[PDB]
């Protein structure tokens, strides 16, 4: 509602609009407690956002339709979200919420109250933050941990240094003692010892270069659920991930700290990505940090469109998890 001392929340700001077809008001505690990049002040996009408080009111995600109708707009340009006409277009889907109504009949004419509904317990309320943390209609690509547990293991030097590739970019909030490797190391802004800083919000210039091999590694915090945990990480693997295209020579591999796709958003960005190497893995390696922990690697970049299924990383990952 206020949006009080926020510098970077446009994107919330044009979701406004959006959430009001659906008939949701959702004040700046209820922002907070949803979307941790709210909470934190953090650049986003609304789509995403949207997944989110989708999935929190109504236990279900953008998949279900409830906001595939075209109301309004959400524009992008400079890195700035506002509502012009001439972007991807949201608004609520009765016809999506009549489907619905078929598996969940309790849920009828509650759509538009500005009400946290939850077919798990029955319930219809006011935003309760422990409600609606998975989504029902979607089914996971893999199996997630029931209870997070931190994990001690080796360094990450065992996994880098078995990754071809000499030239290396290395995104981290800490350095890595690569020997075989030359290593390039960019920071988050306020960081002493890398080789560049940048505000990792907005994702990477292309001004680094191109490289033999690109490793992200952000942390994500753990938060309610392994689900929550994939949530809170979308972001970073859409822009950190996206990104490195630009940042990658031919035959170049690109290596990603994640916690797997188990959201819509996170599944999504995967599919691109795979898309533009020869192979694709997801590896859990003793180098892992906790039991949500995994890596992406993105083997032989040549910017190509191929075929990409997730169909052998979701076997990989049940096996992980
Ligand atoms: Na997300």
């Amino acid at each position: 509602n206020a949006f009080q001392n926020k510098a970077n929340v446009c994107w919330a700001k044009s979701l406004v609009p959006i959430l009001e077809t659906a008939g949701i008001k959702l004040n700046d505690r209820q922002w907070s407690q949803i979307i941790q990049a709210f909470k934190e002040d953090k650049a986003y996009s609304p789509e995403v956002a949207l997944n989110e408080i989708c999935t929190r009111m109504y236990g279900v995600d953008l998949d279900s339709g409830l906001f595939s109708k075209p109301l309004v707009s959400v524009y992008y340009a400079d890195n700035h979200w506002d509502n012009r006409p001439g972007g991807k277009m949201f608004g609520f889907n009765p016809e999506a919420a009549s489907i619905l109504e078929r598996k969940y009949p309790f849920t009828k004419g509650k759509w538009n109250i500005n009400k946290q509904i939850c077919v798990t317990t029955r319930r219809i309320e006011d935003f309760n933050p422990t409600t609606n943390i998975i989504p029902v209609n979607r089914r996971l690509p893999h199996s997630l941990v029931a209870e997070h547990r931190p994990v001690k293991g080796e360094r990450m030097e065992w996994l880098v240094n078995k990754i071809n590739g000499h030239h290396v970019l290395l995104v981290s909030g800490y350095n890595l003692a690569l020997p075989t490797k030359r290593v390039t190391w960019v920071a988050p802004l306020g960081v002493r010892g890398a080789d560049y800083t940048y505000n990792l919000e907005l994702g990477l210039p292309a001004t680094l270069g191109r490289y033999d091999l690109v490793v992200i590694n952000i942390h994500t915090p753990f938060r309610i659920h392994h689900y929550q945990q994939c949530v809170d990480h979308a972001m970073k693997l859409q822009m950190l991930g996206g990104d490195s295209l630009r940042l990658l020579k031919p035959g170049g591999s690109l290596l990603i700290r994640a916690y797997g796709y188990a959201d819509r958003t996170s599944e999504r960005v995967i599919c691109v990505l795979g898309r533009k190497f020869r192979s694709s893995r997801a590896l859990k390696p003793p180098c892992v940090t906790s039991n949500t922990e995994m890596f992406f690697l993105f083997s032989n970049f040549d910017n190509g469109r191929r075929n990409f299924t997730t169909h052998v990383m979701n076997n990989q990952l049940n096996a992980a998890f």
